[PDB]
């Protein structure tokens, strides 16, 4: 009996680890096979240079650029079952530097020896469910040895994200603008924008980061501009909010202003698509980005085939912890621990959870909704239960810290849920920690 | 009974066009569905601004960026039945921009009135055959609804070109590189790097006319590097040919000269590799770039299953021309009036080609034999023979023009092969002509 993992993600980890877990405990797992595109695990957290479409051809899946650091506590992101203190010997600071989470999710799987499962440089074609003998047939190409073939699995989860494949909107004129036109996801060293007026499009996490980092790095001017509601903080003396771009010019941008501005490019921070380009309708997870995707039971098992699930789908305020709350779960069930109720029961459920994601407001009570979803994963699991009124606590500090200053959220520090231990402040602060490097934070 | 045709560009046109003609002379076609990825038709001469992925997701196909001009004699790919003449009217210059010969290819077939069997915005999955019906499933995305569906056919010819899919060899210290790196496959508006140092990797086509087109457009100074030999033209006072880069820095490159420069810019002009991700190993062509890829009979039927086709997959001096003439030959085969020979009489044939191939060293020697093999093609055809030893000569001069002056070579005039017209000089040399439309072009 044959288990298929999607990706080698942070996802795809917590997969494996919660398999591995539960042979540690001593139960008898099932068989494991991960494909994986990239050379190496990690997901987003595994920068590359490498730009559209990489060295075999696969489109490029890390969005994440040089200088990027964590964004939210790291304690709200901590493995339950691997804490930082056990990974790095030492206490840290709250908002690592990209490497340094790489290297902190890369140990717990390390420890665990799972990589023997995970076949590297292998892309995903095609999932096919077969009714007749009520497995999958997993198609892939090797791109080592330049092969495609295909293996059967009992169950198949898809790991693979929803933060690659960009959302990117046309304004009219960009045919004729003479700047670089670029999606966030393309975005990697700030330093090629160095004294340079660069306009943003969009108003979430993207739009804030990546000006911020080019901004740090020595930028001219920013310029953000946004559909709805403006991102609100309090940007330095060079940085605008103006609402929507409306067109483009051979140098010039047009705002609902009416306002214009001299732009040398133009970056795109206008989200990502849900984009399984190896599943047929039948299999196909179709949402926006959002708290509650349907057809999703607990948010993992697909309703129309439940021998499939689906990991991390949902929008991100916690995601480690996450992950592992619905590895766990999706393991349990596979395993035969958890069966699932009759598809009415699955889809009553999954309607009662997103009548509440409708009611939602306030950041706070999202987050908290988060919180209340994980609560009722890790409690019919195996996985240690943690403390997530105070996670959610954390998140509120989070919110305001970035509310008083926007630069300096990241100066803060927090007190770990899972040791108890409060981290230190940061040896530099971040405006001036230009070096990016594991080397240069832990030092 | 049913054809399915992947992708709707010169070579997609064609296909269409050659069923097409073979109708309005009163035979009786089979039926046609053309799949294209793009809103629109033209292949490569479709122009975006968009860059890695477009708005579904899907790789971006087109290569072409602002200011791209025709890069050899108009005349070498005139259409044998439809002149240039019969398009614009009037008599006009030998290299034209972009959107013309756009203009012209979707001429030819606007007035065939073939469009009616493409199904535009919808993405190719996956071909599979069936062994028992002996037919294909072709299963498609359809982007505009949405949904994947498959549909049934009898012969399947793939369109989908081979300069799309970027070759980007990696080269030590890109991951700590400071400025812009791109493949030739996503550069856009030269404008973005006036005043700007470009080094350009590699020693063909791409490099010749990025590097030129980053010149006449304003940027302060150019380094080519060459893997094997140095491209050789006599290139202007801002522009260096020096050998392989070996290494690079936060802001300079290294090469096996021992040399050193400070650089803004790397753009990849290493080439593209044949990537058909929508195939299996049955039917998938895996080649480099070259004259003569093996398993194609008479360069186009695909020999482990001759029901399956490849147009224009050969590296080109020719183009339209023999896409033309290898669209006559598969449907000729398709509607039975031209009969396979047994699989090992193919492979024969096959390797005679190849051995010949494997012969060639001057460029003369190469276009000559794409001229002897286009030949051999259009003799089998209904398709009009025209003089290909006259556009042998045509290739000749044009290589002088090059060696000449690399910057002027698209100022020369040539004798149309179809009409006998000799084309007039363009009323703005080359250098100088800086907008590239359409409009501006033809009044
Ligand atoms: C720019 C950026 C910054 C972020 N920063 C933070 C942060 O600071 N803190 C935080 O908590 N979260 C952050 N995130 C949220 C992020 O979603 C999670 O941290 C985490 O990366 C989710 O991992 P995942 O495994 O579920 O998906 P991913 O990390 O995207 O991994 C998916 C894996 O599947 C693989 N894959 C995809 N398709 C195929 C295929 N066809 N065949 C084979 N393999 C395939 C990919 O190669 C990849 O390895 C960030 C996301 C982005 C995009
Ligand atoms: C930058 C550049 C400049 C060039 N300049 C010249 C020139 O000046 N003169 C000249 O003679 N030749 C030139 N060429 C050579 C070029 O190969 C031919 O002119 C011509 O474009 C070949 O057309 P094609 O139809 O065979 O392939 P393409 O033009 O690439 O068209 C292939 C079509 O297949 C579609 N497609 C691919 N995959 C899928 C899928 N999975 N599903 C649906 N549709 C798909 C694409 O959208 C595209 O429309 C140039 C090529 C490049 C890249
Ligand atoms: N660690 C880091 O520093 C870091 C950096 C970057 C990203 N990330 C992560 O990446 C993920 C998503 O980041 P994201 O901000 O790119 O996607 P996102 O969270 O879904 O934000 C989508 C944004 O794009 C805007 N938008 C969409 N279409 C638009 C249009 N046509 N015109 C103008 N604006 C448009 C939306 O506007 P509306 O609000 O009106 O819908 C919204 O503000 C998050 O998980 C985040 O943690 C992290
Ligand atoms: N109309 C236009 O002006 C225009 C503009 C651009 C492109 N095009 C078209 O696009 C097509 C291909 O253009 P192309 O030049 O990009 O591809 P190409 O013709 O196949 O050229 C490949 C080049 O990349 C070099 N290269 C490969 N790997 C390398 C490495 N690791 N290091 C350094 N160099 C490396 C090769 O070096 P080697 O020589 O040693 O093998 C070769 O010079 C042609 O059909 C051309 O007509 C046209
Ligand atoms: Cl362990
Ligand atoms: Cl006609």
């Amino acid at each position: 009996t044959r288990i298929a993992i999607l990706g080698a993600g942070p996802s795809g980890m917590a997969q494996l680890r919660a398999f591995q877990s539960a042979q540690e405990k001593g139960a008898e797992i099932p068989e494991l096979v991960c494909f994986e595109k990239q050379a190496d695990w990690g997901g987003q957290w595994n920068y590359t240079w490498r730009t559209g479409l990489d060295e075999n051809g696969e489109p490029v899946h890390s969005s994440m650029y040089r200088y990027l650091w964590s964004n939210g506590p790291k304690e709200c992101l901590e493995f339950a079952d691997y804490t930082f203190d056990e990974h790095f010997g030492k206490p840290i600071a709250s908002y690592p530097p990209r490497e340094v989470l790489w290297d902190y999710i890369k140990g717990r799987v390390e420890k665990a020896g799972v990589r023997k499962y995970i076949r590297f440089n292998t892309a995903v074609r095609h999932v096919e469910f077969n009714e007749d003998s009520q497995t999958f047939t997993v198609t892939v190409q090797d791109h080592t040895t330049d092969t495609i073939y295909s293996a059967a699995f009992d169950y198949v989860v898809c790991c693979t994200g929803h933060f690659s494949t960009p959302y990117v909107p046309e304004f009219e004129g960009f045919e004729k603008f003479g700047g670089r036109i670029l999606h966030a996801h393309d975005f990697r060293d700030a330093l090629e924008f160095k004294d340079k007026t660069v306009l943003l499009v969009g108003s979430s996490y993207s739009a804030e980061d990546i000006g911020s980092q080019c901004y740090k790095y020595g930028a001219k001017k920013l310029i953000s501009c946004y559909r709805t509601a403006p991102m609100g903080y309090k940007w330095p003396e060079n940085w605008d909010e103006r609402p929507n771009l409306v067109r483009v010019d051979t140098e010039n941008a047009y705002f609902a202003d009416g306002s214009s501005e001299k732009v040398d490019a133009i970056i795109l921070c206008t989200g990502y698509i849900h984009h399984f380009p190896f599943l047929n309708d039948d299999l196909r997870l179709v949402t926006n980005n959002r708290l509650w995707p349907l057809n999703l039971y607990k948010g993992v098992v697909w309703e129309d085939n439940p021998k499939f699930f689906y990991i991390g789908m949902q929008d991100q305020w916690y995601s480690f912890n996450m992950f592992d709350a619905q590895a766990w779960y999706a393991r349990d069930v596979i395993m035969g621990r958890l069966p699932l109720p009759s598809k009415e029961e699955m889809k009553a459920d999954s309607m009662a959870w997103r009548e509440k994601e409708l009611t939602l407001v306030t950041a706070e009570e999202m987050y908290t909704y988060q919180g209340d979803y994980i609560q009722n994963l890790i409690d019919m699991t195996d996985y240690p239960s943690f403390d997530i009124p105070a996670t959610n606590k954390t998140f509120l500090e989070w919110k305001h810290h970035k509310k008083e200053n926007i630069m300096t959220f990241r100066d803060h520090s927090y007190r770990s849920l899972m040791t108890g231990t409060m981290a230190p402040k940061h040896h530099t602060p971040w405006i001036d920690a230009l070096d990016d490097s594991l080397e240069a934070y832990l030092s």
